[PDB]
Formats: C-alpha cells, sequence, structure tokens
C-alpha cells in the first residue's frame, strides 16, 4: 500500500551503483522513511518477479536486519522502501571518526553475525554484500544489515558487480562460482579489519584489485588487542571451508567477552 505519490523528497542519504536512497516522507501517514530506487534495465516480466520476491522482506522481522516498509515498481525505478536510519551506516560513520573502539566493533560485530544467523536459520538465505556501507546504526543504539539477497531475480539482474573500487568479496567468489554463505564471512572480516584501521585494508584500477586479492595473503591488522588478531583472522582466511563459520565465531573468545561487556554504543555513536 505504497504509492509513489504518498511521498515527499526531503534529502538524499545517498547513492551508489544502480542505486540511490533518499530520505522520505509518507506523506499520508507522516512517517519518515528511507526510500531507494534501484533502477536496472529489465523487462516487465523479469522486473514484476524482483518486485514479488522482494515482499518477502515483511517476514524479515528482527532487530539486526533492517526495517522494511513495501517495495513497489515506478517509472523504471524498483523502490524499495525501509526504515530510516538516522545514524546513517558503518561507513559514513567511519568518513567522520577516522577508526572505530573495538569494544565498539565487538558490538558491530554480535549485531551482524546475529543478523547473519538470522537470514540463514529463517530464511535460508546468505546476505551476499556485507559490509560498512551495507551496515546501519540508529541513534537509538541498534545496528542492522540490509542490502542482501532477498530476490533471487534481483541477483541476477545484478550480475555486473565487479565494478567499483574496493571489493569486500571473497577469494573463492572472485575465482568462480564456488562459494556460499562463508563468503558473508571473509566479507565482515574485511569489514572489521578495515573498521580499526580507516581504510580499505587492501593492499590500482579495479581489475588489478581483484587479482591482487586472490594471490597474496588476506589482510590481518597493524597496536591492537588480542581475539580481534584470532577473530579478524579467523575471518580472513582464504580458504572458505578453514575459515570460521557463523556456529564458531558466535562462541569465540572475542564474542566471548562482549555480549557480556557493556558497552553503551549509543552514546558513542551520538557523539561521534
Ligand atoms: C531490509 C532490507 C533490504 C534488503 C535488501 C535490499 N536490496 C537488495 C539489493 C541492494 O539494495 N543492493 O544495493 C544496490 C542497489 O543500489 C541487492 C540485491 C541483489 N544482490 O545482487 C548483488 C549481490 O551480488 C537484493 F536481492 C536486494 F534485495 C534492500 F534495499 C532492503
Ligand atoms: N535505511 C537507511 N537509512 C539511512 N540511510 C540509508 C538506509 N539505507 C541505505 N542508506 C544509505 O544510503 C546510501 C546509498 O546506499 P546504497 O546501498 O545504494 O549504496 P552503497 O551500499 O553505499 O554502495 P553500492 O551501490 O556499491 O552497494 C548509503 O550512503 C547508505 O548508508
Ligand atoms: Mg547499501
Amino acid at each position: 500500500e505504497l504509492k509513489d505519490d504518498d511521498f515527499e523528497k526531503i534529502s538524499e542519504l545517498g547513492a551508489g551503483n544502480g542505486g540511490v536512497v533518499f530520505k522520505v516522507s509518507h506523506k499520508p501517514s507522516g512517517l519518515v522513511m528511507a526510500r531507494k530506487l534501484i533502477h536496472l534495465e529489465i523487462k516487465p516480466a523479469i522486473r514484476n518477479q524482483i518486485i514479488r520476491e522482494l515482499q518477502v522482506l515483511h517476514e524479515c522481522n528482527s532487530p539486526y536486519i533492517v526495517g522494511f516498509y513495501g517495495a513497489f515498481y515506478s517509472d523504471g525505478e524498483i523502490s524499495i522502501c525501509m526504515e530510516h536510519m538516522d545514524g546513517g551506516s558503518l561507513d559514513q560513520v567511519l568518513k567522520k571518526a577516522g577508526r572505530i573502539p573495538e569494544q565498539i566493533l565487538g558490538k558491530v560485530s554480535i549485531a551482524v553475525i546475529k543478523g547473519l544467523t538470522y537470514l540463514r536459520e529463517k530464511h535460508k538465505i546468505m546476505h551476499r554484500d556485507v559490509k560498512p556501507s551495507n551496515i546501519l546504526v540508529n541513534s537509538r543504539g541498534e545496528i542492522k544489515l540490509c542490502d542482501f539477497g532477498v530476490s533471487g531475480q534481483l541477483i541476477d539482474s545484478m550480475a555486473n558487480s565487479f565494478v567499483g573500487t574496493r571489493s569486500y568479496m571473497s577469494p573463492e567468489r572472485l575465482q568462480g562460482t564456488h562459494y556460499s554463505v562463508q563468503s558473508d564471512i571473509w566479507s565482515m572480516g574485511l569489514s572489521l579489519v578495515e573498521m580499526a584501521v580507516g581504510r580499505y585494508p587492501i593492499p590500482m584500477a579495479i581489475f588489478e584489485l581483484l587479482d591482487y586479492i586472490v594471490n597474496e595473503p588476506p589482510p590481518k591488522l597493524p597496536v591492537f588487542s588480542l581475539e580481534f588478531q584470532d577473530f579478524v583472522n579467523k575471518c580472513l582466511i582464504k580458504n572458505p571451508a578453514e575459515r570460521a563459520d557463523l556456529k564458531q565465531l558466535m562462541v569465540h573468545a572475542f564474542i566471548k567477552r562482549s555480549d557480556a561487556e557493556e558497552v553503551d554504543f549509543a552514546g558513542w555513536l551520538c557523539s561521534t
């Protein structure tokens, strides 16, 4: 029940490849929500299938997944209306914070591996694009995941995804088609490491960045705590089967001392 005209544009939270979200007002309910607009050059049939498989998001309910209000089509634009996250993305936070704690990243990590196990064990789907620009947090202290693959057809229309300048892509997934869930870990790994070093931990046009990632060894860290090495790295193992699976890390030592401890996060964000 969300039509294009019951929407009033306020600003522009951000953009990217094919997408571009805005902060908008749903005129008829007064609610403030983020309106993603993917474009994609697709036909009516495939499109309707994308708009259809996107309804699954009404059953994607968890403190770790961004809230979703509706999805629909309008002028070559697939709209995905999700909750507004005033606190932006752990990417934006970065750009304005040089680097992030650990007592904190241990919290941003519980978010992620609890939101991944959710998507994997209640919707049988892997994220497939977990990274900072896709990890959002709110002023209320919450941390949630967004932009995950929920529409198989949307994942097929996004085939030309090896563009950009960075790449949270695991090695086995850059080599060919031998990959799945374990790939999300290398992603989260290459994230935690970047949210501890204020810059893409790797080490050059993308064709060369890719080749490098599969050839030489995975990043580590510069200076940094305990487990945040025996975790950031149990995440960067280039062999997918030797890397740690969610089950494991959900009991790993770094995680051990964290949901146990009591960091605020809220205030840190609110004042960072
Ligand atoms: C809550 C919630 C929520 C969950 C998901 C999305 N959006 C996507 C995006 C998505 O939005 N990606 O951002 C790009 C658009 O600019 C990409 C894919 C496809 N994956 O194919 C590329 C990986 O190989 C997909 F299937 C999606 F459903 C969302 F907007 C909100
Ligand atoms: N619910 C939301 N609330 C507030 N900001 C959001 C929300 N969803 C996405 N954003 C922000 O909107 C912007 C665009 O997101 P988008 O997914 O299109 O780009 P991206 O993830 O940065 O890059 P890419 O297209 O390569 O994945 C980002 O700056 C992101 O943090
Ligand atoms: Mg995103």
